[PDB]
């Protein structure tokens, strides 16, 4: 069986002051394809297969290809990936959880560099070798995720600097906890990165969050957000402030809300500051299909 | 949802002494394939996303990639697009009514140069930013298009030449008429270009009619183009004679027939000669799927 | 009617002392996506195109993208096709027989040089303008295949070579015989290769077939593969031993399994031994969707 799904967006993106001689608002749209093979058995084994078209504005030639190979099998709560895998740092719960806007965006997400599934070909073709393998584990509310990463797999092992993470979440109704660590992290020797996060829900309406970061060998140092959310009926207003250790950073902080028009169509908006006091606004749609 | 519809056509392509070194006949062929993923609403309002993947005979790579993406809301008659979008001069009524052939080409066509749908990638880089604004709006029988096409969104807009185009057709039964204009088309600064068409159903059977263009800065100066079409049962013939202002062009004319072969599959065939006194052929089929 | 299909698979590929510094076993995997587009018409008379978008590891750029396209008219039994066309030498019956392993490899394949059905786009613009027509007929367990591929077709034809194949098979329930023949092969003049095979279903269970080649111009020179498969329940075990005339070769030899988890799911592996002393080894899984 072959199924595709995906999703449109498109919107008003602002960037105050953005360069000399460029517009500071532009129009940024995006198109995501996603094309999942999947085979089925009676022994309870599922294999898959997917691949995913993406295009964004500015993307060079003004064309749109598919992505390398992602592979799994699954069979009771465990799934092994192969190729273009999904790691341990990127997949974890609540890490991602201050987003905002149409474009999904947060000066309080994580200012390290590390490996995770990638939507789109590579021209310099430095992914042209990269082979991952990742093993996920859900047992009653609680996820392990395991990844591990080559960027080049036709090389040596002792000439390349691999990957390699781990990562779980656990969530009951309340109260939601989730840590990460991952060595090497995207390929560079010594860039070890941690997350811890938890976050609590205060309502059913309501939830508070704080995440905390080791970003490895990057500028920014520790790193601390603290953020919420709560609805309104369809409409949920979002916040969040984040600091981090960089000598002379500014604290950055965002304010956001999202309407939810009908069941896949959402309409989302945010102003948001960071680190080095650039000031960012958005509003558009997104619709799923 | 996603849907996904398109053709394939292929058959014998001829060109008069096309060139040394060169066969004068080969067999061209194009497939298309549009993928359109739609999200309806309750109340009332569509989103829709769609992306296309074009081949040619000739294409270079012989491979096969999606264009960039078009983006579109509809409301209650009005449609709202955004990024690779339908422009007005190309989409009014009436302007491509001479067409013959299983390539669909005539020199009655316009000769002037404007912004269209862009059915591929474009290796050159000139598409990158690029990104247009259309409305439409039809009315009891009577369509309102407009377009706004930006060449590059991302810089200063006084530094750019921006495409504003406007067009608007009606027809009942029997006559129809129709009227475009656009700007600096193309992004060329006073290329003003503007077409007026009018045609008469002079029988359930037949139809007879006159396009007039202003080519703005082309060399060909103003056209005049006279056609008409007649359908015997499954076969309909068709002819065409095109003039130009500029000086020592010959008269253009073009004779074809189609031939409904069933539902979906045509098989169409035409001899036209151009206004430098080239001499073209073709006879093939196309099937839609 | 627009339909997909394809099948995904992945494994251990080993390759004995594969080359200075780097890896002799890395994990193989293809995914591949077949979108055919047919319209079928109430007079018996099928239109169909089709196109490929395949990845393999290793492919530049970590990009997939669709191949040019094949287009075909199908009634009563024969079928005509135009564009990327499958070829006589590469269709007929008996010639990959030996196969084994999830790579489906042998060294008793044939060392010859020959254009076939083209599975992705060209970087180097050999491509641009390839043109094949082929024409097969299916009547009564017996198969006549015909391809002509111009490599060029744009250019004059007296400057370009093309090749011309046929082919011919035949079975009944116990015996199959097969034969090709192809001139300029690979658009190389006097590249002329041929081939005769026959197989005998010595069982219910088994099969042992023997396979001759005239290898054209290549260094191989005449080959001979013998090779048989078994099957016990879900597991079939693949065997076969080939030799070539080019002097000093070694004898080739392969052994294999392959077992049929599910329907669609098949486990496959292989240990081969090639005519220069290569050894190679793989085992993976493949599953279809
Ligand atoms: C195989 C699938 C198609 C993907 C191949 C595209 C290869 C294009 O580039 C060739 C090398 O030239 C460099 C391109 O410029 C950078 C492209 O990507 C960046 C923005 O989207
Ligand atoms: C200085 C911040 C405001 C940006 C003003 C520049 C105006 C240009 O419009 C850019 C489009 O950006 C959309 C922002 O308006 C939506 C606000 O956010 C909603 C929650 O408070
Ligand atoms: C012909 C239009 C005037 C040319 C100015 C172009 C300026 C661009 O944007 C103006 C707003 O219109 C278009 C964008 O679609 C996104 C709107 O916001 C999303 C839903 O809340
Ligand atoms: C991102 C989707 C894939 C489209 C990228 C293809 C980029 C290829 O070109 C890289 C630059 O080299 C120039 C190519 O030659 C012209 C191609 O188009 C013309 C005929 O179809
Ligand atoms: C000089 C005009 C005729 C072209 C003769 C060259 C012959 C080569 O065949 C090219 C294939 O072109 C197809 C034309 O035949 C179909 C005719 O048009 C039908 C309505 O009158
Ligand atoms: C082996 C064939 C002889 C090699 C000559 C190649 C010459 C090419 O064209 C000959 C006609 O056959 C093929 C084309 O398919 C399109 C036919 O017209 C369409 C339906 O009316
Ligand atoms: C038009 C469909 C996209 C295919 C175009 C890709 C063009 C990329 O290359 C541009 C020229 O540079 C050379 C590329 O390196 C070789 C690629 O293929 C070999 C391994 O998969
Ligand atoms: C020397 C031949 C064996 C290769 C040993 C190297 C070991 C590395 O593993 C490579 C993965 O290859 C899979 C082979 O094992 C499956 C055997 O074939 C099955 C039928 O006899
Ligand atoms: C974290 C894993 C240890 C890193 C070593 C990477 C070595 C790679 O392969 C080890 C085996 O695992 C993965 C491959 O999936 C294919 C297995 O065989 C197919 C079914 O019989």
């Amino acid at each position: 069986m072959i199924s595709l799904n995906g999703y449109g967006r498109f919107g008003l993106q602002y960037v105050e002051d953005r360069g000399v001689g460029l517009e500071d608002t532009i129009i940024s749209s995006r198109l995501r394809i996603n094309i999942v093979g999947t085979t089925e058995t009676d022994q309870g084994v599922t294999f898959g297969a997917k691949l995913r078209m993406q295009w964004d504005d500015g993307d060079a030639f003004a064309g749109t290809a598919g992505n390398a190979a992602q592979f799994w099998t699954s069979y009771n709560g465990v799934t092994v990936s192969v190729g273009n895998v999904d790691t341990a740092f990127d997949s974890v719960a609540l890490t991602w959880d201050s987003e905002m806007g149409y474009e999904a965006s947060s000066f309080g997400d994580a200012q390290s560099s590390f490996f995770a599934y990638n939507w789109k070909y590579d021209a310099s073709g430095a992914l042209d070798n990269y082979n991952g393998i990742a093993v996920t584990y859900s047992i009653s509310g609680v996820n392990l995720y395991l990844s591990y990463v080559d960027p080049d797999q036709t090389v040596d092992s002792s000439l390349v600097t691999e990957e390699f993470g781990i990562a779980a979440d656990w969530s009951n109704d309340m109260i939601s906890l989730a840590a990460a660590y991952t060595t090497d992290a995207g390929g560079i020797v010594d860039n070890d990165i941690a997350f811890v996060g938890a976050a609590y829900k205060f309502n059913d309406a309501g939830t508070v969050g704080l995440n905390w970061y080791d970003n490895g060998l990057s500028t920014a140092g520790d790193q601390v957000t603290l953020y919420g959310n709560y609805a309104f009926g369809a409409t949920t207003v979002r916040a969040y402030v984040s600091d981090i250790d960089r000598a002379g950073a500014d604290t950055a902080y965002g304010i956001g809300a999202d309407y939810q028009f009908a069941e896949g169509v959402k309409v989302s908006g945010s102003v948001q500051s960071g680190f080095a006091n650039e000031t960012v606004a958005d509003v558009g749609v997104r619709f799923d299909f």
